[PDB]
C-alpha cells in the first residue's frame, strides 16, 4: 500500500511543476481529485511542436544502433520504476494491480524488442534491369511523430508507439486523454531520467526535446493532427475520432496510424474444450470491466452447447469479485466515469427492448456517487441486433447461438468494427477456415485463445472501422519511415543520340 | 501507317456497342473527334460495384498460383495485341510511337512480375512467447479495388494495379481518364479476350465479372470513392484529386493508394559527367512533352558548370523534333489540350514576372487551332520562386545555380511535392549524401541517372504532397490485401482460476 504522495515521489514527479487550475485528474476508483494541473495552450503545443521538429533534425541522423540504445535505456529506467508506475495506472485507469503491472511490462518488451530493431530496420537490394546499374530500397526517419492514445492503456499505447519512432529516428509529441495527464506525466519524467542517463555516456547524441507531452482539451488535440510539421500521427481511440483525425491528416496529405474500436467476437464450435471455453470467455470478456479494445463483446455458441456451456459461465460470471482494484481478491475494478456507466445502462435497456434475456449489469455500491462499478453482464439475444453491433466500451456479453459455420462467421463478420476474433474449436477445417480469406475479417484472428491474445512480435491493429493501422510487431515500424527507391547507374555509357545534337 | 479503324478492328473492338452522344473522345495529335461515347449514369457505376463485390467473393478463395495464371495469359494477349495498343496510345495521348509501345511493354512486363508474386505473398511464421502456442501473419484478398488513373499513362497505370490486384485475389472497377476512354476501352476488350481463353484451361474458375469498367465524369469517379464495397481506392492524379478522394475515402475509414503529382528535380555537382548531364537532362524534361509525372522540371546546377553546360542542353533543346508523334524523328508530341496549353504560357509569364529568362516555350503551328504543340522550355531563374513551386504540366525546366551542396539539397526539398530526384555526380560523398535520411525527401532518389528512372522491381511512389502511396515493386502488393496476425493455442493447458468458481 503506496499512497498517492509516495508514488509521485518514488517517480521523482514534483507536482509543484505540473499543478494549475484547468485540467481535474481525478481516480475511477473513488471518483476523489488526485490533483488539478496546468494544460498547453495551442500556442504551447505549437512551439512543442517545432521543439520536436528540431530534435527530429539531430535525431535522425543518429545511427539507429545509437537510438536503440536510448531506448535500451529507458527500458531499464522503466524496469526500475515498474511498482510505482502500475500503480498510478491502477489509480488513475482503474485497473487492478497486475493489470497495472502487466501494462507497464508491456512497455518494458517493446523497448528490448525495438532495441533488436534499431540494428535492422531492413529495406531491399533488388536486381536491376539496366545494366551497370544497381537498386535498392531504403528507409529514412519520417519526422515527429504525433501520438495520441486512449484512456484504457495509458502508458502501453505510447510506449509502443515511441519505442518505434525514436529507434526509427523520429522525435514525438504525445497528447494523452485528457482522462489520463498523471501517468503520461510520469512516462514523461521516466523518459527524462533515460535521457540523463544516456547523456553520460552519449554526450551530444539525443537531443532534449526528442520527446514532448502536450496536457490538455480538444484545442491542443487539433493543433497536433493539423500541423504540417508532423508527417505522421498514430491515433488510438472511438471511431469518431478516428473519422475526424483521418480528414484532418486527408487535407494535409500526411499518414495516420488508426486504432479505433473493436466488437470483438468468438465462435464456439461443437468440438470446443468446454473446461477452456469456460475459462477463456469469462477472462477476455470481464476483464479491465470490459475497457480493453480487444474485450470479448459478442459469444456465437454452436446449438449443441448451450445447455452445457451457459450455465457454466453465469457460475463463473456470479463468482467474480468486483471490487476497489487495490484489493487482493478483486478481478473487476471500477468503469471509468458517469459517461460510460450511463452507455452501460443504456445498452442493456435497448438489449432487453431488442428481445434479450440479461443477467447481471447492475450497479455495486462502494460508498461513492461518483465512482461506478457494475457487475458484469451476460446477455441471451435472440439475434444480432442493433445494440450488439454498437460497441458499449463496458462488460456486456452478447450470446448468439448458430446452427451452421458459415453463418456463424457471417454473424461474426455482420459488425462494422474489425479489431480481434476468436474460434474455440478442436477441428483443424473450422480452425483453418476462419483463418482463411472467408474466414474471420478481422486484423486479429485467433484459435482456441480469447480476443485478447496479442503480443508485442506480432502486427497490432484492425480492419474496417477499426481503421487499418499496425502497432508494435512485424513489419509495423515501417508507418514510421519513409520509403526511398535508390537507383544507382555507375556506367560510364552514354544513352542514344535519337538524333538529337549533343556533340560539343 | 495503320488507320483508326483498323487499329479497332486488330483490337477487335466493336465500336458499335460502345458509340453514344455523351462522351467525345478526342486525340491530342489534331484536335479531332475519335468517337463519341455513351457513359456509365450513377446507378450503372453502382451496379458495376456490386458485380465486381461478387467477383471478389468468388475470386479470393481461387488458389493465388491459379489467379496468376489468368494474368500470365493476359500478358500473352498483350504481347499478341501490343503495336495496336501502343498506336491507340499515341493516338489518345499524344506521346510517340516508341513511347506508346515502351507504356504497353509496362503493362506486360508487370504481368510476368505478378506471375511471379502469385506463387508468393508472404507473410510470416513468428516465435510465439506462450507455450504450446503458435503465431503467424497472414495476408488476405480486401475486396473491390477502385482504380482512378490519369490521361498521361491511360494503360500502364491500370495494369500496374490490376496485375497486382487480381493475383491478390482482388477483383477491380476502372474509372479511367475522361480524357482517354478508347485506351481503356481496348484494355478491358483484352482482358475479356484472357478470360475467355482462361475459361478453356479452368472452367468456372474466374468470375466474368472480376474486371469492370466504368466510363463517364464525376458523378460516376465519386460513386466509386464513395462505395462502402470498396475497400481500397488507388488514385493516380493532381494533388487536388488526391486530397478529395482521400477526404471521402476517410469518411468511411477505407483505404488509399495515392499518386499524385511530382515536381522533380536534379542536382548536377562539379564532379558531374557532362556528356552524360546533357543527354539525361535533356531526355527527362522533354521527353513526353514533360507530360510524364516523373518529368524533369527543377535543375539545380553547381555554379562552376554552368558556363559550360546550360548552352550544351540550350543546343540540344533547339535541335529537339516537335511534331505530330506518328511522325519518325518526331521526339516531341503535343501538349493533350488547351487547358494545359493556357498553364504553360501562365507559368512562363509568372516566370518572366519573377525575374526569368525564357528559352523555347512557342506554340509550333501544325495546321490545327485545337492541338497544342510547343517548343520544350528552359527558363534561368535567379531564385526558385513561387512558380517553380507549381507543377506546370508542361515541358519547362527550371535552372537555379548553387554554390554549396547543403544549400543545394534544402532548394532541392522546398517544393511541396516529392516524387523523383536525382543527383548527377561521380563523388561518392555526394551520392550517399544525396541518398541518406538528410538527402533528397522524395520517394525516388537517383544517381546519375535522371528523375524518370525507374523499374518494375521498385516500389513506384511519392512522399509530401505527392500522397506516399506505393505501387508495382517491392512490397507494394501488401497495399491490395489485409494482414492478420493469428495466434493458434494447441496446448491442453487451463488457465489459472484467479478464484473464479470454474468447477463443475
Ligand atoms: N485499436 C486499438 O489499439 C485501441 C487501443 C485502446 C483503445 N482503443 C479504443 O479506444 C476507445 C476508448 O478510448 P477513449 O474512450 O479514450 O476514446 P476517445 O475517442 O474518446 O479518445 C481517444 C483520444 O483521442 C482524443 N481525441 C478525441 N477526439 C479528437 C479529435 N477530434 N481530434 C483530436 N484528438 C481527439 C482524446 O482526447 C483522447 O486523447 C474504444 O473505442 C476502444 O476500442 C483502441
Ligand atoms: N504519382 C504517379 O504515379 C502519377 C502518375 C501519372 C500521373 N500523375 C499525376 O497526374 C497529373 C496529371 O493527370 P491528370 O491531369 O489526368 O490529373 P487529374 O487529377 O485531373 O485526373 C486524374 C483522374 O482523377 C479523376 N478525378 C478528378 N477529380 C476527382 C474527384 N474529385 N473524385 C474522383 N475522381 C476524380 C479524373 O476523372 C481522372 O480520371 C499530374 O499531377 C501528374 O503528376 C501521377
Amino acid at each position: 500500500h503506496m499512497q498517492f504522495n509516495d508514488i509521485l515521489a518514488a517517480l521523482d514527479i514534483d507536482l509543484a511543476q505540473w499543478k494549475g487550475n484547468a485540467l481535474t485528474a481525478r481516480s475511477p476508483l473513488d471518483g476523489a481529485t488526485l490533483a488539478t494541473l496546468a494544460v498547453d495552450t495551442p500556442a504551447d503545443a505549437e512551439r512543442k511542436i517545432d521543439a520536436a521538429h528540431d530534435a527530429f533534425l539531430k535525431w535522425r541522423t543518429v545511427p539507429a544502433p545509437v537510438r536503440g540504445e536510448l531506448v535500451r535505456v529507458f527500458g531499464n529506467v522503466l524496469r526500475e520504476h515498474k511498482a510505482e508506475l502500475g500503480r498510478l495506472v491502477t489509480l488513475e485507469a482503474g485497473k487492478i494491480t497486475s493489470e497495472g503491472l502487466g501494462e507497464v511490462q508491456e512497455m518494458i518488451d517493446i523497448c528490448d524488442f525495438a532495441v533488436g530493431l534499431s540494428r535492422q530496420l531492413y529495406g531491399l537490394t533488388i536486381a536491376s534491369e539496366r545494366p551497370g546499374h544497381r537498386m535498392m530500397e531504403t528507409w529514412h526517419p519520417i519526422g515527429v511523430c504525433g501520438v495520441i492514445s486512449a484512456f484504457n492503456f495509458p502508458v502501453a499505447v505510447w510506449a509502443w508507439n515511441a519505442a518505434l519512432a525514436f529507434v526509427c529516428g523520429d522525435s514525438v509529441v504525445w497528447k494523452p486523454s485528457e482522462k489520463t495527464p498523471l501517468t503520461a506525466i510520469a512516462c514523461h519524467v521516466l523518459l527524462q531520467k533515460a535521457l540523463r542517463e544516456f547523456e553520460k555516456t552519449h554526450p551530444g547524441v539525443a537531443p532534449a526535446e526528442l520527446g514532448q507531452l502536450v496536457l490538455g482539451m480538444r484545442d491542443v488535440g487539433e493543433v497536433l493532427t493539423a500541423s504540417k510539421k508532423v508527417p505522421v500521427v498514430s491515433a488510438t481511440g472511438s471511431v469518431r475520432m478516428g473519422q475526424e483525425v483521418a480528414k484532418v491528416l486527408s487535407q494535409r496529405l500526411a499518414r495516420g496510424i488508426l486504432e479505433l474500436g473493436g466488437n470483438n467476437g468468438m465462435i464456439v464450435a461443437p468440438s470446443a474444450d468446454l473446461d477452456l471455453v469456460v475459462r477463456a470467455v469469462t477472462f477476455a470478456a470481464v476483464g479491465t470491466a470490459g475497457q480493453r479494445c480487444t474485450t470479448l463483446r459478442r459469444l456465437i455458441v454452436h446449438r449443441s452447447l448451450v445447455e452445457q456451456l451457459l450455465p457454466r459461465i453465469e457460475k463463473a460470471y456470479a463468482s467474480v469479485k468486483v471490487g476497489n482494484p487495490l484489493e487482493e481478491g478483486t478481478l473487476v475494478g471500477p468503469l471509468v466515469d458517469r459517461a460510460s456507466f450511463d452507455a452501460m445502462q443504456k445498452a442493456l435497456a435497448d438489449a432487453r427492448e431488442q428481445g434479450g434475456e440479461v443477467k447481471g449489469g447492475e450497479r455495486v455500491d462502494v460508498g461513492h456517487a461518483d465512482a461506478y462499478y457494475v457487475r458484469p453482464a451476460i446477455v441471451r439475444m435472440p439475434k444480432q441486433s442493433a445494440v450488439v453491433e454498437r460497441e458499449t466500451f463496458a462488460p456486456i456479453l452478447y450470446v448468439m447461438v448458430y446452427d451452421n459455420f458459415d453463418d456463424a462467421i457471417d454473424v461474426h463478420n455482420a459488425v462494422p468494427q474489425g479489431l480481434s476474433s476468436a474460434i474455440f474449436t478442436n477441428d483443424m477445417r473450422e480452425a483453418e477456415q476462419f483463418m482463411s480469406a472467408a474466414g474471420s475479417d478481422c486484423g486479429i484472428v485467433n484459435v482456441n485463445i480469447g480476443t485478447s491474445g496479442a503480443e508485442i512480435g506480432g502486427a497490432f491493429g484492425g480492419e474496417k472501422e477499426t481503421g487499418g493501422g499496425r502497432e508494435s510487431g512485424s513489419d509495423a515500424w515501417k508507418a514510421y519511415m519513409r520509403r526511398a527507391t535508390n537507383t544507382i547507374n555507375y556506367s560510364r555509357q552514354l544513352p542514344l543520340a535519337q538524333g538529337v545534337k549533343f556533340d560539343v
